[PDB]
């Protein structure tokens, strides 16, 4: 009763356009655990999202925080919502995050990419069918084990399956709690991750100890978080919270954007001019390199606003607020979805074509329209590691093969957690070059 009033109904984020684009900027929804609100005026996303007075809301986080009983992502950075205890952690992991920190990771970038596009050469036959959402989340396991923690998966090499099931299951399992033998496998998958981290965690100090090389990396900086804590769970939930979103994003970002210009022949042809142009036949892309990728940078961008696979934020509203002309009590969940917004056409012109030179320069810029790594205080810490890693596999992938989808493929969604292609992006490949 107490939510009554506001406008709302007598994929689900798809039915949350449905209900923005019938009711408005302001609408409530009772999907979730709780009543919340879901506002989708660039007003309020800037007055909510841009400001140090509003914090995330714990209630809804809490869902990422212990799934079915076991703890997860607990109070690491993404999951957190008080502000100091976000704030000191933040700023010792920025570190990790610097220009420079990020400019070394071009060569592990490099090899992954490479190491990819080696294996989908071999089967570029016109013929065998090949899962490019498998092959670009292996690669993207590959990047943040080795970038972040110094570990070595070899997913591209067919190794850790179990692994890869483990993240699979509880990702499931995050969208599911919204059966016996469910729950036994999801909590499962958690305490195994948990394991994989206490093992990797091992690793670095045995490593430390016996005085061996460690380069610095988000490691170093989620054990500096915890320098005097009574026990390692904080550790862990960092480790949890870098080790899923530290790849799981990327790789869905990466799938729709071979899945969306599968169906885009001209503009793939120019970005294969545009990779041509600039670096040439070289096989490593330097960092001055990724700048001058303009159009593909374009075309990237593109993809977040049609397919971006973090789809939500939550902040508090704690006293009562006029938003958009609609009284929200005090204490409400409100809800903002660049996903909703990017397909609605009060913010964009034919929401659901692609066009990449809504980016162009001299074009009028999204004002508050489009955050697929959110605003303000709680953007992507990951946005710039993320940007160049994309960059880099999207440049080796259009350098040096052809793509084409095979047919029966969908282009739908689902949800599992984050948002990702519904099919396994299966495509037949060709060398450039004939
Ligand atoms: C295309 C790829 C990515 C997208 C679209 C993306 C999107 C986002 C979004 C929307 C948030 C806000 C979360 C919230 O409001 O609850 C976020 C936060 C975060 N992302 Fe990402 N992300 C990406 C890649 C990465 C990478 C590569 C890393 C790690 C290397 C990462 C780690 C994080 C962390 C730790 C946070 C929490 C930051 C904080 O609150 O201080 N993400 N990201
Ligand atoms: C914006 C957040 C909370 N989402 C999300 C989830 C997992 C990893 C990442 C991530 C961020 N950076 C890298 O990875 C982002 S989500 O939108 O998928 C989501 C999922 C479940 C419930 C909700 Cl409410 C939202």
């Amino acid at each position: 009763s107490r939510y009554e009033h506001i406008p709302g109904p007598p994929v689900l984020q798809d039915v949350f356009l449905d209900w923005a684009k019938k009711y408005g900027p302001v609408v409530r929804v009772n999907v979730f655990h709780k009543t919340s609100v879901i506002v989708t005026s660039p007003e309020s996303v800037k007055k909510f999202l841009m400001s140090t007075k509003y914090n995330k809301d714990s209630k809804m986080y809490r869902a990422l925080q212990t799934v079915f009983g076991e703890r997860l992502f607990g109070q690491g950075l993404v999951s957190e919502c008080n502000y100091e205890r976000w704030h000191k952690q933040r700023r010792v992991i920025d570190l990790a995050f610097s220009r420079s920190s990020l400019v070394s990771l071009m060569e592990t970038f490099n090899e992954k990419a490479e190491q990819l596009v080696e294996i989908l050469e071999a089967k570029a036959d016109g013929q065998t069918p090949v899962s490019m959402q498998d092959m670009l989340t292996y690669t993207a396991m590959d990047i943040l084990a080795k970038a972040a923690f110094g570990m070595e998966t070899s997913m591209l090499l067919g190794a850790q399956k179990p692994l890869s099931q483990a993240v699979k299951l509880m990702l499931e399992g995050i969208t599911a709690s919204r059966k016996r033998k469910q729950l036994r496998e999801v909590r499962e998958s958690i305490r195994f991750l948990r394991q994989v981290g206490r093992d990797w965690v091992q690793r670095r100090r045995e490593a430390l100890k016996r005085g061996e090389e460690v380069p610095a990396d988000i490691l170093t900086q989620i054990l500096k978080a915890e320098e005097g804590a009574q026990d390692d769970e904080g550790l862990l939930d960092n480790f949890v919270t870098f080790f899923i979103a530290g790849h799981e994003t990327s790789a869905n970002h990466l799938a729709f954007t071979v899945m969306e210009l599968s169906r885009q022949p001209e503009i793939v042809a120019r970005l294969q001019a545009e990779v041509d142009e600039v670096i040439g036949s070289k096989r490593y892309l330097d960092f001055e390199d990724l700048g001058r990728l303009q159009y593909l940078s374009q075309v990237l961008k593109e993809s977040l606003r049609l397919y971006p696979p973090a789809w939500g934020t939550f902040r508090l509203l704690e006293e009562e607020t006029l938003i958009d002309g609609v009284r929200v009590p005090g204490n409400t969940p409100l809800l903002f979805s660049t996903y909703v917004m990017g397909r609605m056409d009060t913010y964009f012109e034919d929401p659901l074509t692609f066009n990449p030179d809504r980016f162009g320069p001299g074009a009028p810029k999204p004002r508050f329209t489009y955050f697929p790594f959110s605003l303000g205080h709680r953007s992507c810490i990951g946005q710039q590691f993320a940007q160049m890693e994309v960059k880099v596999v999207m440049a080796k992938l259009l350098q040096r093969l052809e793509f084409r989808l095979v047919p029966g493929q969908r282009f739908g969604l689902q949800e599992q957690a984050t948002l990702k292609p519904l099919d396994p992006v299966l495509c037949t490949l060709r060398p450039r070059g004939w």
